């Protein structure tokens, strides 16, 4: 792919976004118009900035190679995106059976870990019970912050 990058301060610190004329491919923690890559920076400064109105903003096309070709683990991540909303979890277990394998549960975390999107795909809002938020790719006191920005019981900030 013909990549170009853009870089948003967020109170998480800079984050690196990359993406093709397809779509999107990837959000990295470094510690306006059409364009996937736009779309992308535009719909992530609302989450923090303007977080009511995050659901009119258009999700960016994906085009990290995972997006590519159907799998398990693609559909873990389109289900996740699809169905878990801003201020809500849900668990690993039943994320596996929402992406058409309800045994799967260590396959999940592992596709979870391999989300190049994260945020606009919510790892974050995936948690091992109701009383367990579980682990984070991103660190448990990133998670527990994205959870508590979004006003959830399990959030810390
Ligand atoms: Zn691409």
């Amino acid at each position: 792919c013909e990549m170009k990058r853009t870089t948003l301060d967020s109170p998480l610190g800079k984050l690196e976004l990359s993406g093709c004329e397809q779509g999107l491919h990837e959000i990295i923690f470094l510690g306006g118009g059409p364009e996937p890559l736009m779309q992308a920076t535009a719909w992530l400064n609302a989450y923090f900035h303007q977080p009511e109105a995050i659901e009119e903003f258009p999700v960016p096309a994906l085009h990290h190679p995972v997006f590519q070709q159907e799998s398990f683990t693609r559909q873990v991540l389109w289900k996740l995106l699809k169905v878990v909303k801003f201020g809500e979890v849900i668990s690993y277990s039943h994320l596996a059976a929402l992406a058409g394998n309800p045994a799967a549960t260590a396959a999940v975390k592992t596709a979870l870990s391999g989300n190049p999107v994260p945020i606009l795909i919510p790892c974050h809002r995936v948690v091992q019970g109701d009383l367990d938020v579980g682990g984070y790719e991103g660190g448990l006191a990133v998670k527990e912050w994205l959870l508590a920005h979004e006003g959830h019981r399990l959030g810390k900030r």
